[PDB]
């Protein structure tokens, strides 16, 4: 366990942390989730996230630090939980996850959820602190 690297903002809190790997969780189970840094990369790039998260304690923080700064560009939410085992557990995986994308599908039966989870994120947004 470390603390949230002070580039990894903004920070979702334990409330929007839990939301946030509940709406990643049912994401992965209806295969409607990317995982790594460069596959969220890449969904940025083609323009089908929702929404950016990414682990606060990647060690180092550098490999994922472009994707604030495309999700600005590409006024895409993004946000960062606290911890990469948690991600890595919501994602359905075994390992540690520093980066997940949530892709587009607006027929999705998660739709409402992943739509709630952007408005929060958008909010913490609008207080302040951008990467550019
Ligand atoms: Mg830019």
């Amino acid at each position: 366990m470390s603390a949230p690297n002070p580039k990894a903002f903004p920070l979702a809190d334990a409330a929007l942390t839990q939301q946030i790997l509940d709406v990643v969780q049912q994401a992965a189970n209806l295969r409607q989730l990317k995982k790594g840094a460069n596959e969220a990369t890449k969904t940025l790039n083609r323009g089908i996230s929702e929404f950016i998260i990414m682990a606060a304690d990647c060690e180092p923080i550098e490999i994922l630090l472009h994707l604030p700064l495309l999700c600005e560009d590409k006024n895409v939410p993004y946000v960062f939980v606290p911890s990469r085992v948690a991600l890595g557990r919501a994602c359905g995986v075994s390992r540690p996850v520093i980066a997940a994308s949530i892709t587009t599908n607006d027929a999705s039966a998660i739709k409402t959820q992943i739509y709630a989870v952007k408005d929060k994120i958008e909010t913490l947004l609008i207080l302040e602190h951008h990467h550019h």
